């Protein structure tokens, strides 16, 4: 059960992954040397992304193998991380590994990680759902679902992948900016997360399954992006939702990954550029503070997609 060796484009992140994110049980931690360290799903399949996406077929197996002996249950729950008091899913984290696998399949030329996570995804849309809709988890030891949705879980492509009623997309549908979403969808409506601050790595993910579901932008969240970027040259890492001031001048790194990709897919160059320099300029260097969701978007997002001389 192993796939054809690949020749990576790079080495130097797997090795520096290997080096400062890795506990001894072979485990991707959030920070290096944590008082509290967390073995997130979310961690692991952010490291199958990349390892997809720079043609490392061996270092993704050995994720592959990880993911089996730690994180999946018996039933194809994925843990959110791997402890044994661990009860739930996540579906963001499902919903990332299944598309790894899925675009590993091809890449890798292995149908075997397609059939895993056709077995996973049809789990998780048959079980962390109420109707047809998804929520956020389901505990599989208390057998009870999650009475919100948090659309920044939402993976649009995942979810079609998957043949999702159309009904699980009426939340993303018609949610509101005012000029930011409204994060949790419950009983039938809408509420704000917090009840003074917005996070916007939550912001911009929701923002992303915004425009890939509906085709467009919702306008005055965009507003709002354009002109922070306008006004001040940078997107802060949360704001207050009442002043719409920012709760710090604290930035964030995946903000800037996040910020980065959705310039590019909603066809804003010029804004994707100062956002990818703004990505270049955070430091992910420290492993000690830099959470690994940073350190690994950053990698993903510059890696992503000859042409410097001319097309």
């Amino acid at each position: 059960s192993a796939p054809k060796e690949t020749t990576p484009t790079s080495t130097s992140v797997q090795t520096y992954v290997k080096e400062n994110y890795t506990a001894k049980n072979g485990l991707i931690v959030d920070y290096k040397n944590a008082q509290e360290p967390h073995y997130l799903a979310e961690s692991i399949g952010l490291y199958m992304e990349y390892l997809v996406e720079v043609n490392d077929s061996k270092t993704f197996q050995e994720q592959v193998s990880h993911l089996e002996k730690n994180f999946i249950t018996e039933d194809n729950f994925i843990k959110w991380e791997a402890t044994d008091a661990t009860t739930t899913n996540a579906i963001v984290d499902d919903f990332r590994i299944t598309e790894a696998l899925y675009q590993a399949s091809e890449k890798f030329s292995f149908p075997s990680y397609k059939k895993m996570a056709d077995k996973i995804l049809a789990n998780t849309k048959k079980y962390s759902a109420e109707q047809g809709v998804p929520v956020d988890f389901y505990d599989f030891v208390h057998k009870k679902k999650a009475d919100t949705l948090h659309l920044s879980y939402l993976n649009i492509q995942a979810m079609q992948q998957i043949n999702y009623r159309d009904k699980a997309y009426l939340p993303i549908q018609t949610v509101n900016a005012d000029p930011f979403f409204t994060e949790v969808f419950q009983n039938e409506q809408f509420q704000y997360a917090d009840p003074s601050e917005v996070n916007m790595i939550d912001q911009m993910l929701i923002a992303m399954a915004y425009f890939d579901e509906n085709g467009d932008v919702e306008p005055n969240f965009d507003n709002f992006l354009q002109t922070e970027l306008a006004s001040k040259g940078k997107v802060y890492a949360r704001y207050q939702r009442e002043t719409k001031k920012p709760s710090s001048e604290n930035e964030s790194t995946a903000v800037y990954a996040f910020l980065t990709q959705y310039f590019n897919k909603t066809n804003q160059a010029k804004n994707g550029k100062i956002t990818k320099e703004l990505l270049e300029k955070m430091d992910t260097s420290n492993p000690e503070t830099t959470h690994f969701f940073d350190y690994i978007n950053k990698e993903i997002t510059l890696k992503k997609k000859h042409h410097h001389h001319h097309h």
